[PDB]
Protein backbone atom coordinates (compact mmCIF):
# COMPACT_ATOMS: atom_id res chain seq x y z
CA UNK A 1 0.00 0.00 0.00
CA UNK A 2 0.71 3.72 -0.45
CA UNK A 3 0.93 6.68 0.91
CA UNK A 4 -1.35 9.33 -1.33
CA UNK A 5 -0.35 13.19 -1.19
CA UNK A 6 -3.06 15.39 -3.01
CA UNK A 7 -3.14 18.35 -3.67
CA UNK A 8 -1.54 21.11 -1.19
CA UNK A 9 -0.23 24.91 -1.31
CA UNK A 10 2.34 26.60 -2.21
CA UNK A 11 2.15 29.75 -3.61
CA UNK A 12 -0.97 29.04 -4.46
CA UNK A 13 -3.37 26.07 -4.94
CA UNK A 14 -1.55 22.86 -6.34
CA UNK A 15 -2.79 19.72 -8.71
CA UNK A 16 -0.03 17.31 -7.90
CA UNK A 17 -1.20 13.80 -7.06
CA UNK A 18 1.67 12.21 -5.56
CA UNK A 19 2.57 8.22 -3.69
CA UNK A 20 5.16 7.31 -1.48
CA UNK A 21 5.90 3.74 -1.35
CA UNK A 22 7.19 3.49 2.42
CA UNK A 23 9.39 0.28 1.77
CA UNK A 24 11.26 1.12 -1.55
CA UNK A 25 11.34 5.00 -0.76
CA UNK A 26 10.43 5.53 -4.20
CA UNK A 27 8.09 8.16 -5.26
CA UNK A 28 5.14 8.30 -7.82
CA UNK A 29 3.64 10.61 -10.30
CA UNK A 30 0.01 9.98 -10.44
CA UNK A 31 -2.83 11.96 -12.33
CA UNK A 32 -2.96 15.60 -11.41
CA UNK A 33 -6.56 16.74 -9.98
CA UNK A 34 -9.40 18.44 -12.04
CA UNK A 35 -9.22 21.40 -10.13
CA UNK A 36 -6.29 22.58 -7.92
CA UNK A 37 -7.03 22.17 -4.31
CA UNK A 38 -5.46 23.59 -0.98
CA UNK A 39 -6.75 22.90 2.43
CA UNK A 40 -9.02 20.15 1.56
CA UNK A 41 -9.04 16.33 3.14
CA UNK A 42 -8.41 13.08 1.90
CA UNK A 43 -9.73 9.85 2.55
CA UNK A 44 -10.17 6.21 1.54
CA UNK A 45 -13.01 3.81 1.09
CA UNK A 46 -13.26 0.97 -1.15
CA UNK A 47 -9.75 1.28 -2.17
CA UNK A 48 -10.63 4.09 -3.67
CA UNK A 49 -8.98 7.61 -2.48
CA UNK A 50 -11.63 10.39 -1.89
CA UNK A 51 -10.50 14.53 -2.09
CA UNK A 52 -13.00 16.48 -0.12
CA UNK A 53 -13.52 20.09 0.05
CA UNK A 54 -11.24 22.92 0.22
CA UNK A 55 -10.43 25.63 -2.12
CA UNK A 56 -8.23 26.71 -5.01
CA UNK A 57 -6.55 29.73 -4.41
CA UNK A 58 -4.90 31.19 -7.53
CA UNK A 59 -3.30 34.58 -8.35
CA UNK A 60 -6.52 34.98 -10.34
CA UNK A 61 -9.28 34.19 -7.66
CA UNK A 62 -10.10 32.61 -4.58
CA UNK A 63 -13.55 29.89 -4.39
CA UNK A 64 -13.80 27.67 -1.53
CA UNK A 65 -15.04 24.11 -2.91
CA UNK A 66 -18.01 21.83 -2.31
CA UNK A 67 -16.62 19.61 -4.66
CA UNK A 68 -15.87 15.40 -4.05
CA UNK A 69 -13.57 13.98 -6.47
CA UNK A 70 -12.96 10.42 -6.46
CA UNK A 71 -9.75 8.69 -7.84
CA UNK A 72 -8.89 4.95 -9.06
CA UNK A 73 -5.81 3.58 -8.38
CA UNK A 74 -6.20 0.92 -11.09
CA UNK A 75 -7.15 3.09 -13.42
CA UNK A 76 -5.62 6.13 -12.64
CA UNK A 77 -8.48 8.81 -13.11
CA UNK A 78 -9.78 11.31 -11.58
CA UNK A 79 -14.29 10.90 -11.48
CA UNK A 80 -16.34 13.91 -10.11
CA UNK A 81 -19.25 12.77 -7.17
CA UNK A 82 -22.08 14.37 -5.70
CA UNK A 83 -20.83 17.75 -4.26
CA UNK A 84 -21.92 18.64 -0.91
CA UNK A 85 -24.32 20.75 0.79
CA UNK A 86 -22.10 23.73 1.17
CA UNK A 87 -18.45 24.81 0.66
CA UNK A 88 -16.05 23.36 2.71
CA UNK A 89 -12.42 25.04 3.12
CA UNK A 90 -10.09 23.48 5.61
CA UNK A 91 -12.44 20.79 6.08
CA UNK A 92 -11.89 17.36 8.48
CA UNK A 93 -12.88 14.15 7.13
CA UNK A 94 -13.31 10.38 9.09
CA UNK A 95 -15.06 7.47 7.51
CA UNK A 96 -17.30 4.94 9.72
CA UNK A 97 -18.60 1.85 8.42
CA UNK A 98 -18.04 2.67 4.73
CA UNK A 99 -19.76 6.13 5.10
CA UNK A 100 -17.43 9.73 4.39
CA UNK A 101 -17.96 12.57 7.30
CA UNK A 102 -17.31 15.87 6.40
CA UNK A 103 -16.71 17.66 9.10
CA UNK A 104 -16.70 21.83 9.78
CA UNK A 105 -14.96 23.97 7.35
CA UNK A 106 -15.63 27.14 6.05
CA UNK A 107 -17.29 29.06 2.86
CA UNK A 108 -16.15 32.25 2.53
CA UNK A 109 -15.90 34.16 6.11
CA UNK A 110 -18.69 31.25 7.40
CA UNK A 111 -17.47 28.63 9.99
CA UNK A 112 -19.43 25.48 10.09
CA UNK A 113 -20.54 23.41 12.69
CA UNK A 114 -22.64 21.62 10.62
CA UNK A 115 -21.96 18.00 9.44
CA UNK A 116 -22.93 15.99 5.95
CA UNK A 117 -22.19 12.18 5.43
CA UNK A 118 -21.76 10.61 1.58
CA UNK A 119 -22.60 7.31 0.52
CA UNK A 120 -20.42 6.13 -1.48
CA UNK A 121 -23.21 3.32 -2.96
CA UNK A 122 -25.62 6.27 -3.75
CA UNK A 123 -23.27 9.08 -4.48
CA UNK A 124 -25.16 10.89 -1.75
CA UNK A 125 -24.49 13.36 1.09
CA UNK A 126 -27.04 13.71 4.00
CA UNK A 127 -26.44 16.15 6.94
CA UNK A 128 -26.39 14.69 10.46
CA UNK A 129 -26.09 16.07 13.81
CA UNK A 130 -24.30 19.45 14.03
CA UNK A 131 -20.90 19.60 16.02
CA UNK A 132 -21.46 21.78 19.57
CA UNK A 133 -18.53 23.89 18.01
CA UNK A 134 -17.99 25.96 14.44
CA UNK A 135 -14.37 23.91 13.90
CA UNK A 136 -12.00 24.54 10.60
CA UNK A 137 -8.98 23.36 10.26
CA UNK A 138 -10.08 20.68 12.84
CA UNK A 139 -8.73 17.46 12.59
CA UNK A 140 -10.96 14.38 12.92
CA UNK A 141 -10.23 10.76 14.12
CA UNK A 142 -12.13 7.55 14.04
CA UNK A 143 -11.87 5.55 17.09
CA UNK A 144 -14.23 2.52 18.15
CA UNK A 145 -17.31 3.55 15.72
CA UNK A 146 -16.91 6.94 17.06
CA UNK A 147 -15.74 9.94 15.38
CA UNK A 148 -13.48 12.78 17.14
CA UNK A 149 -12.98 16.14 16.36
CA UNK A 150 -10.38 18.05 17.64
CA UNK A 151 -9.19 21.45 17.68
CA UNK A 152 -9.42 23.94 15.06
CA UNK A 153 -10.62 27.26 14.55
CA UNK A 154 -14.50 28.75 15.72
CA UNK A 155 -14.17 32.33 13.90
CA UNK A 156 -12.94 33.95 16.87
CA UNK A 157 -10.70 32.10 18.61
CA UNK A 158 -8.14 28.80 18.06
CA UNK A 159 -9.55 25.79 19.74
CA UNK A 160 -8.20 23.02 21.85
CA UNK A 161 -11.71 21.48 22.56
CA UNK A 162 -12.71 18.32 21.53
CA UNK A 163 -15.95 16.15 20.90
CA UNK A 164 -17.22 13.09 19.93
CA UNK A 165 -19.92 12.08 17.35
CA UNK A 166 -22.09 9.01 18.32
CA UNK A 167 -23.30 7.79 15.10
CA UNK A 168 -26.33 5.37 15.96
CA UNK A 169 -27.08 8.16 18.88
CA UNK A 170 -26.72 11.13 15.89
CA UNK A 171 -25.01 13.36 19.06
CA UNK A 172 -22.00 14.95 20.02
CA UNK A 173 -20.50 15.31 23.56
CA UNK A 174 -17.59 17.33 24.22
CA UNK A 175 -14.28 15.46 25.60
CA UNK A 176 -11.23 16.44 27.60
CA UNK A 177 -9.67 19.37 25.83
CA UNK A 178 -6.60 19.12 24.90
CA UNK A 179 -3.19 20.74 26.97
CA UNK A 180 -2.35 22.73 23.68
CA UNK A 181 -4.56 25.04 21.26
CA UNK A 182 -4.28 23.32 17.77
CA UNK A 183 -5.42 24.51 14.45
CA UNK A 184 -4.52 22.84 11.44
CA UNK A 185 -2.85 19.98 13.30
CA UNK A 186 -2.35 16.62 12.07
CA UNK A 187 -4.70 13.56 14.11
CA UNK A 188 -4.71 10.02 13.36
CA UNK A 189 -5.30 6.95 15.44
CA UNK A 190 -2.49 4.93 16.30
CA UNK A 191 -3.08 2.09 18.48
CA UNK A 192 -6.38 2.43 19.73
CA UNK A 193 -5.07 6.57 20.69
CA UNK A 194 -5.95 10.02 19.39
CA UNK A 195 -2.53 11.54 18.06
CA UNK A 196 -2.33 15.38 17.53
CA UNK A 197 0.87 16.78 16.01
CA UNK A 198 1.96 20.37 15.24
CA UNK A 199 -0.65 22.83 14.61
CA UNK A 200 -0.85 26.37 15.16
CA UNK A 201 -1.92 28.04 18.74
CA UNK A 202 -2.58 31.65 16.90
CA UNK A 203 1.30 32.75 17.97
CA UNK A 204 3.67 30.15 16.03
CA UNK A 205 3.71 26.87 14.65
CA UNK A 206 4.16 24.07 17.28
CA UNK A 207 6.43 21.03 17.33
CA UNK A 208 4.50 19.10 20.34
CA UNK A 209 2.52 15.88 19.82
CA UNK A 210 -0.13 14.70 22.50
CA UNK A 211 -1.86 11.72 22.63
CA UNK A 212 -5.26 10.93 24.30
CA UNK A 213 -6.48 7.68 25.62
CA UNK A 214 -10.51 7.31 25.47
CA UNK A 215 -10.27 5.36 28.58
CA UNK A 216 -7.83 7.63 31.18
CA UNK A 217 -9.83 10.92 29.78
CA UNK A 218 -6.17 12.45 29.76
CA UNK A 219 -4.02 13.88 27.14
CA UNK A 220 -0.45 12.92 27.15
CA UNK A 221 2.54 14.69 25.20
CA UNK A 222 4.71 12.40 23.50
CA UNK A 223 8.24 12.65 21.92
CA UNK A 224 8.16 16.04 19.84
CA UNK A 225 8.27 16.51 15.90
CA UNK A 226 12.15 17.70 14.37
CA UNK A 227 10.49 20.25 12.68
CA UNK A 228 7.29 22.95 13.73
CA UNK A 229 4.73 22.36 11.54
CA UNK A 230 1.05 23.76 10.44
CA UNK A 231 -1.63 22.59 7.91
CA UNK A 232 0.43 19.30 7.57
CA UNK A 233 -0.86 16.12 6.16
CA UNK A 234 -0.54 12.90 8.54
CA UNK A 235 -1.45 9.30 8.30
CA UNK A 236 -0.91 6.24 9.88
CA UNK A 237 1.55 3.79 7.83
CA UNK A 238 1.98 -0.20 9.19
CA UNK A 239 2.26 1.28 12.77
CA UNK A 240 4.13 4.17 12.24
CA UNK A 241 2.70 7.60 11.75
CA UNK A 242 3.96 10.10 9.05
CA UNK A 243 3.76 13.84 8.81
CA UNK A 244 4.03 15.30 5.31
CA UNK A 245 5.04 19.20 4.96
CA UNK A 246 3.34 22.07 6.18
CA UNK A 247 4.10 25.76 7.50
CA UNK A 248 6.97 26.13 9.94
CA UNK A 249 6.64 30.11 9.66
CA UNK A 250 8.74 30.79 7.32
CA UNK A 251 9.17 27.79 4.42
CA UNK A 252 6.92 25.22 3.09
CA UNK A 253 8.56 21.94 4.48
CA UNK A 254 8.86 19.08 2.22
CA UNK A 255 9.92 17.03 5.21
CA UNK A 256 8.18 13.87 5.86
CA UNK A 257 9.09 12.30 9.52
CA UNK A 258 8.28 8.85 10.98
CA UNK A 259 7.24 8.24 14.37
CA UNK A 260 7.52 5.12 16.01
CA UNK A 261 5.59 4.70 18.90
CA UNK A 262 7.62 1.72 20.27
CA UNK A 263 10.79 3.73 20.46
CA UNK A 264 8.92 6.77 21.05
CA UNK A 265 11.12 8.93 18.48
CA UNK A 266 10.40 10.81 15.28
CA UNK A 267 12.78 10.21 12.34
CA UNK A 268 13.08 12.02 8.73
CA UNK A 269 12.53 9.58 6.37
CA UNK A 270 11.97 11.22 2.61
CA UNK A 271 11.74 14.32 1.36
CA UNK A 272 8.46 15.39 -1.19
CA UNK A 273 9.11 16.77 -4.45
CA UNK A 274 8.64 20.03 -3.34
CA UNK A 275 7.43 22.06 -0.24
CA UNK A 276 3.79 22.62 0.22
CA UNK A 277 1.37 22.29 2.84
CA UNK A 278 -2.70 21.79 3.33
CA UNK A 279 -2.63 18.56 1.41
CA UNK A 280 -4.71 15.85 1.43
CA UNK A 281 -3.17 11.89 2.60
CA UNK A 282 -4.36 8.93 3.12
CA UNK A 283 -2.99 5.18 2.67
CA UNK A 284 -4.38 2.46 0.42
C1 LIG B 1 0.28 32.02 8.80
C2 LIG B 1 0.03 31.75 10.27
N1 LIG B 1 -0.50 30.41 10.42
N2 LIG B 1 0.30 29.38 10.72
N3 LIG B 1 -0.47 28.31 10.79
C3 LIG B 1 -1.76 28.69 10.53
C4 LIG B 1 -2.92 27.94 10.50
C5 LIG B 1 -2.88 26.48 10.76
C6 LIG B 1 -4.09 28.62 10.21
C7 LIG B 1 -5.40 27.90 10.14
C8 LIG B 1 -6.58 28.85 10.16
C9 LIG B 1 -6.72 29.37 11.58
O1 LIG B 1 -6.11 28.71 12.46
O2 LIG B 1 -7.43 30.41 11.68
C10 LIG B 1 -5.46 27.01 8.94
C11 LIG B 1 -5.94 25.73 9.08
C12 LIG B 1 -5.99 24.89 7.99
C13 LIG B 1 -5.56 25.34 6.77
C14 LIG B 1 -5.08 26.62 6.64
C15 LIG B 1 -5.02 27.46 7.72
C16 LIG B 1 -4.62 27.02 5.28
N4 LIG B 1 -3.76 25.95 4.86
C17 LIG B 1 -2.65 26.20 4.09
O3 LIG B 1 -2.21 25.44 3.24
C18 LIG B 1 -1.69 27.14 4.68
C19 LIG B 1 -1.11 28.05 3.83
C20 LIG B 1 -0.20 28.94 4.34
C21 LIG B 1 0.12 28.91 5.68
C22 LIG B 1 -0.47 27.98 6.51
C23 LIG B 1 -1.38 27.08 6.01
C24 LIG B 1 -4.36 24.65 4.71
C25 LIG B 1 -5.60 24.47 5.56
C26 LIG B 1 -4.07 29.97 9.97
C27 LIG B 1 -2.94 30.75 10.00
C28 LIG B 1 -1.81 30.04 10.29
Amino acid sequence: RLIYTAGGYFRQSLSYLEAYNPSDGTWLRLADLQVPRSGLAGCVVGGLLYAVGGRNNSPDGNTDSSALDCYNPMTNQWSPCAPMSVPRNRIGVGVIDGHIYAVGGSHGCIHHNSVERYEPERDEWHLVAPMLTRRIGVGVAVLNRLLYAVGGFDGTNRLNSAECYYPERNEWRMITAMNTIRSGAGVCVLHNCIYAAGGYDGQDQLNSVERYDVETETWTFVAPMKHRRSALGITVHQGRIYVLGGYDGHTFLDSVECYDPDTDTWSEVTRMTSGRSGVGVAVT
